[PDB]
């Protein structure tokens, strides 16, 4: 239909340790929602205070949560999480001022402007209820004050009653178009995975969805996200014949990110693993038994691993699979196009 | 066919405030013409002279004008205009030395190397007359002297009589192939759009072509192109039901450019709005009544807004429209490839 | 099939002027082999030693040589050669620390990490014998000591007996699949091509393979690889009526490297010419009579030109051509996917 | 088939803190690999140097790593680990000279002869690639010099194509026989498990394999491996009904080792627990959810607990499980036999 974008008149002040829930107008379907922390970080203290380094500025928003009907979750990431995912998928050019470790002049200030982007493909925002993007801000850097607000830029696509029939009408219960592709960008953080030289089990990818790529990063208590502990990552298919779809050294996985994302590594402790490259197309676990695919980690020390998945579910996956080869062909091209929209 | 590239032996010295007309050899069809200001900027003075900031080096070529038969304008942009479009569409990787503000060693010199590129898709250069690329050079920076020249590099495509037929033969009048897509990158500057917070009408896009993307940038009298007045951009469809295809904050538009072109904003006063992301496919105005789409701006101070469009024309727009779904479809794929070859 | 990647446990200590032969496990077919020099460059001297400039760090590995059966070569390049090919095909994002000219703190050190990537398309490693990637390390920079090892990351594709029947079964003599595409990245060096302003004959591309792209770079005895002598590149069809597919000036050749690769020139003395844009598809000479296409160079001074080609051979190229229009369609589509896989 | 053993022609000199990679010949299947450090430990100093106490001589080989294809790890243990496990599974009868604390006569020497044993059941070595047992030697004891080499003794079993079919032919992907039993003897070291009287959580056994017996030993910073901190061992099943398969005091655990292995305790800080004695048959966690069985330790002080497991995997565990009670009976009888070959 007719994509068209706008910022909402209503903003939200960045306050420390707060949950500022945001209502997303349900005009047409929503393709993507950008959020920007814009203002300045003021140093009113006598000596020039150096801003904390990575994940800053991203961590100013401790967490994000875009879900609808209060029950259904489309997003769940931390600002440091969605922030690094943004950093890669945009050739590391995603707006993030000021850079880590920058000094706020003594009794003067620097400029704040960070961004996130939730890709909802073509989310039927009008057929569902209560899309609330809850931003739980984190903590203000030490010595300086975050003087910003949030600006929601929502991109609607004017899907018509007409176009909807042209992609397979509605679903099973007719709650969304048959060809709906809900992004399920979740982030499951792990604690105290032990220091090892051989990749030890870290966590399972749970079924009920199609995984596109996974952003994994470790958090050392001393260096934060600027350590070099993860040395050997590993995706083992546990169900069926134990097969290693991935057994690459950290250096080499980040090497693939050099070629993949054409940008230097976000830090010594982060990387991305694209499933379409180790499988044929996307890694589907929609109907796969649980604990069939896990990822491992060889950490120099024992730390905390955060794993952000950029996956999506097809709310009518059975009706699309159970479709006539005639219709399935056309419906497939719609869902297929949609799955690629949700990059970041 | 067989694309193939060469430089033209004849070069032209960049002289200040001059018009240097270039004849573009008409061998085969022309896919693209790159022009390069290559030489040095010499400071013969006692003190190290810092070169002007953006748009320099770009404005060393005040304006460009690539057209055929002397009357059909394929291009009409300024070096500052086409130059900035170049800065975005190539991840800011475009050759542009020296950078804004670089110092020319006192009684020593720096290196000059700037580039532009006119994308003509697959322009029937063998079937028209006189492709003359007129470069109206600007002014030599203060304190330094430009000792460069232009190198016209042309990309021909061996479209054969055979193939032209494989795409719908010639036009109605048979002056170019039916499936021709003449790029019409024009640039229309506005003066004194007054200072305001609610976007005031800036200018209408006048019909007679399909718009692919628009590059808007403001020029303050004090800061040149490095101000931050543009705060609110807005695409209002005036004719028909009144609507806003765009109502994004400037911060937010330079935002879509980070994710889009993966490069930092050329300055606080620039951006690009891709029409393909706000309509279904390209923004066509071949037959729309004039004044049906205007774009607005909320400027901090009152300045000059330059609007560069990367739009293209289909000289047989009608036969393409009154052709059979049988043929329309085959011709459609050619106009289709051609339309995207014209990026920059 | 089932792509899956792993690093081999066994690393190899980098020693100056040595040949370190590596056995590459022939588990499944091999798609790409990554090699990384990872460790540090230690300075034990009193004064901080600044590392040699380009080609360092790439030249720490003098040459590479991947072949199977001790007589059939898939690769034959220098670290400086394959290294620069790497610098381009990944937007200059290929891992190469530290950068040229970096200072190793006096009695402290810097970080080493350089990589190469051998694209074997989908090489039938299980059907051949002894895939040995021989690495002939170069020389330790003067004043610092290289303390790294090599890490072999191989990407196998679980091609099955079944799937092989599905692409045309076996070859003529049945030693590899009929649709095999063996990479032939060779590098032919020419010495003392005289100084001239008119591109003088440098060397012919010999037949017996399809050229995908050629990386040419000159080496001044003074500036090493950092000179600006190559001024005029030129691809001449010598057989028949003399024709020029390329007659592009050096500046402009690096220009297409700007748009093509979106990365700054590796040095003033290098470039890449892709045959796909100067012919229709790849420049095939499996059957053109020899000395039928040569490339020229107008060099400022008299130097050494190294020409690295990313070419590939079809071991049963004839049965692919003598296959029924029925089968040729399917086999061709497999050979084609394989041909583009060998990018870097 | 026809079991048969020979020592490999190539030996390897024991040097301090080195990694000596060994290629393991793949003639027939591999039943067991013995490694012996044989030579003498010379004292060149004026006074008789008494050799370090346990784990020496075992720690002369810091670590072991027997894996195939450079990725799949069959063994990952330390010389102190496999060494102590050897000390138990053989009635303390495994060759280990000199004993700990023995005096190397002043300007004279003693005899060195240690031995380790990797039980690979009947590993399909002809069907896999690169079985490389990497011995990363530790440190030469203080005051004496280790003058030995390693002797690789391999036990091949001539499994014939016929015989292989007699147990279910090959697996699903047919890479190893269906009835294969890959030893997975890993060792996971834990750091600083705090001092306590009631057994505190030490670590979980992560899934994907069948555990045979576990060798746990604590390492005090003061007494090394010769302390008596572990006082209360405990195997707690966390998932499902919470249960204690073991809740025996250390004294009593070394007690079950007296009768079990008929040998005095290796040290006050070591023990072994056989799962077949606490479950019915082996403790299998092939598909059990992660974190379902952990082991606890009441330590006098807070120390490092090393947990060596002798577990094994069934690469086709499902086809063995999804096999008819008809075929399952014969295949089970083979795997059952293999599983016990891997004792040590």
């Amino acid at each position: 239909g007719e994509i068209y974008t706008e910022t909402l008149q209503q903003t939200y002040a960045w306050t420390a340790g707060t949950n500022i829930p945001i209502k997303i107008p349900r005009n047409n379907f929503i393709r993507k929602i950008r959020v920007q922390l814009i203002g300045s970080i003021s140093n009113s203290g006598t000596a020039a205070v150096t801003l904390p380094s990575a994940p800053f500025p991203y961590n100013l928003v401790q967490t994000f949560n875009l879900s609808y009907e209060g029950s259904k979750t489309l997003y769940s990431v931390s600002g440091t999480g969605l922030g690094i995912l943004m950093y890669y998928t945009t050739k590391g050019q995603n707006p993030a001022y000021p850079a880590p470790g920058t000094s706020v002049p003594a009794s003067g200030s620097v400029n704040l402007n960070v961004m996130w982007e939730f890709d909802l493909a073509r989310f039927p925002a009008t057929m569902v209820q209560n899309i609330i993007l809850s931003i739980l801000t984190g903590q203000a850097p030490s010595g300086v004050s975050i003087n910003a607000s949030f600006y929601i830029t929502i991109t609607y696509e004017r899907v018509t009653a007409q176009e909807i029939l042209s992609e397979g009408g509605l679903g099973a219960d007719g709650e969304m178009p048959l060809a709906t592709v809900l992004p399920k960008v979740i982030e499951i953080p792990t604690f105290n995975v032990p220091a090892s030289s051989a990749p030890i089990h870290v966590a399972y990818l749970q079924p009920g969805q199609i995984y596109k790529r996974q952003l994994v990063y470790v958090i050392n208590s001393t260096s934060g996200i600027n350590n070099t502990d993860p040395t050997e990552y590993e995706l083992k298919i546990v169900r069926g014949v134990p097969t290693d779809k991935i057994k690459v050294s950290w250096a080499a996985l980040q090497a693939e990110n050099q070629a993949e994302y054409q940008v230097a590594p976000y830090s010594g402790a982060s990387a991305i693993i694209d499933f379409r490259k180790y499988f044929n197309g996307d890694l589907d676990l929609t109907h796969a038994p649980s604990d069939s695919i896990e990822y491992d980690l060889a950490l120099q020390n024992q730390d905390n691993v955060y794993s952000l998945y950029v996956s999506y579910v097809l709310p009518y996956y059975d009706q699309l699979a159970a479709l006539p080869a005639q219709v399935a062909a056309i419906v497939q091209q719609y869902v297929a196009r949609q799955k690629r929209r949700i990059k970041r």
